[PDB]
């Protein structure tokens, strides 16, 4: 079975992880051995086992599977567990000791990870550096995706990573999935910052309209902050395509000291922050 229904015994949330945009995450375990999981806690339950489906159906090293779902007084999505959390808390945290060949190879996992998507025909609609996970530093994925429609995310708010046409019209395609990935970009660019701090939601699309956008980040050279700006063009069809952006910033990682500058580049464990991995 690719969605498994698991009963409401088989796993239990044992800690709380964090408050998500769309519902509670719990850590836990789960008995089909004991296997850590991402627990996210959210009759017509039938429409969500569609789009639970898909969630499960995609097999990819940089995109996060759906294992299984609990279908009781609410939602339970059930994941395998990252044990490094989130990238964007991970950059945060190391952000002495991140250098440009990291830094480049995330871009180009994550990159892969969209373009799988596009080839399923997923659109995401919240990618963010919050939205992708650290398995171990040298590998990461993408998480989340789905959600964002299975909730009226286009029907009658991540506006910092929106796109202008999501943001005035509700069009979400994969090309407004590529101007989020801008925005990823640049939070990994900063270690981390906040996109826009202090400048208020209600403003946001007036300022893109008036073509202001991020500034460039200290460790970039212009090539790189030359990608993300085409990342957040009005004109959704001129902006860079996953596929081209998985060859760019694979170009970079073979000479990242030339691409990104980080003084000193070259040369709190989650063990105790957070049985067999799922994977086995
Ligand atoms: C501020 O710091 C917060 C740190 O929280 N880290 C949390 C987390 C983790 N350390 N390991 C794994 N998952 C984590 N979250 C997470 C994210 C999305 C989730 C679930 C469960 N269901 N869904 C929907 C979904 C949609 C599409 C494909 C999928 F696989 C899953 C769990």
């Amino acid at each position: 079975a690719l969605l498994r229904i698991l009963k409401e015994t088989e796993f239990k949330k044992i800690k709380v992880l964090g408050s998500g945009a769309f519902g509670t995450v719990y850590k836990g375990l789960w008995i089909p051995v004991k296997i850590p999981v991402a627990i996210k806690e959210l009759k017509a339950n039938k429409e969500i086992l569609d789009e639970a489906y898909v969630m499960a159906s995609v097999d990819n090293p940089h995109v996060c599977r759906l294992l299984g779902i609990c279908l009781t007084s609410t939602v339970q999505l059930i994941t395998q567990l990252m044990p490094f959390g989130c990238l964007l808390d991970y950059v945060r945290e190391h952000k002495d000791n991140i250098g440009s060949q990291y830094l480049l190879n995330w871009c180009v996992q994550i990159a892969k990870g969209m373009n799988y998507l596009e080839d399923r025909r997923l659109v995401h609609r919240d990618l963010a550096a919050r939205n992708v996970l650290v398995k171990t530093p040298q590998h990461v994925k993408i998480t989340d995706f789905g959600l964002a429609k299975l909730l009226g995310a286009e029907e009658k708010v991540p506006i910092k990573w929106m796109a202008l046409e999501s943001i005035l019209h509700r069009i979400y395609t994969h090309q407004s999935d590529v101007w989020s990935y801008g925005v990823t970009v640049w939070e990994l660019m900063t270690f981390g910052s906040k996109p826009y701090d202090g400048i208020p939601a209600s403003e946001i699309s007036s300022i893109l309209e008036k073509g202001e956008r991020l500034p460039q980040p200290p460790i970039c050279t212009i090539d790189v902050y030359m990608i993300m700006v085409k990342c957040w063009m009005i004109d959704a069809d001129s902006r860079p395509k996953f596929r081209e952006l998985i060859i760019e910033f694979s170009k970079m990682a073979r000479d990242p000291q030339r691409y990104l500058v980080i003084q000193g580049d070259e040369r709190n464990f989650y063990r105790a922050l957070m049985v067999v991995d799922a994977d086995e």
